[PDB]
């Protein structure tokens, strides 16, 4: 792809994150603690899943972000409106905001509802992130391969201000205790 020179810096807002999420000091890593992280609650925070958004509001332009999944085995990754629900069950789908692809159980799957099967030969370990505001688009790209195509959602209805979004996963197996990190420009 050539959506590079869209490159944003994002960083984590800690005051969305479930209070087990770790961000790191520079805001652009997090992981799931084995315990509560000693926080306060407020009505940002995601209760029931460990998510956290990134800090940055778009509602206009092109943005490109890059994330790094090395090493994990549950994670989901992309954009939402800023108003999703924070507290309680829900699926990650367009008709609740969000626009957003995951690994589960050694597959690749859209948040579509219901989802889509995703065709990836070579698991990644970066993952590219490009939304296009005005054309109502959010495409998925593998970095590991060249860049190619994972995912496109397009005739998207933001219907709002849009935040990256972020799902580092659960860690029952003892597998998954790796960091999402966002990737250097
Ligand atoms: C993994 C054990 C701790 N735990 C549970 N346990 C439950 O399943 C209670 C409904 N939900 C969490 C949601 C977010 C963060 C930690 C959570």
């Amino acid at each position: 792809h050539h959506h590079h020179h869209h490159m944003v810096h994002i960083t984590l807002d800690r005051n969305t994150a479930n209070s087990w999420l770790i961000i790191s000091k520079d805001r652009r890593q997090v992981r799931m603690g084995d315990t509560h992280q000693n926080v306060s609650d407020n009505k940002e925070r995601f209760s029931n899943y460990p998510m956290v958004l990134g800090a940055q509001r778009f509602s206009s332009g092109k943005m490109y972000w890059e994330v790094d999944v090395t090493q994990k085995e549950a994670w989901d990754l992309g954009v939402c409106r800023d108003s999703v629900q924070r507290k309680g069950q829900f699926s990650l789908s367009p008709e609740n905001g969000f626009w957003t692809i995951w690994l589960w159980q050694d597959s690749y799957e859209a948040g579509t509802s219901p989802q889509t099967t995703l065709h990836i030969q070579v698991p990644p370990c970066q993952i590219g992130i490009f939304v296009d505001y005005e054309a109502g688009v959010v495409s998925f790209y593998n970095i590991t391969d060249h860049g190619s195509l994972i995912y496109t959602f397009s005739e998207c209805v933001f219907a709002g201000p849009l935040r990256p979004f972020f799902n580092v996963g659960f860690n029952y197996s003892g597998g998954n205790a790796a960091p999402l990190k966002l990737c250097p420009l």
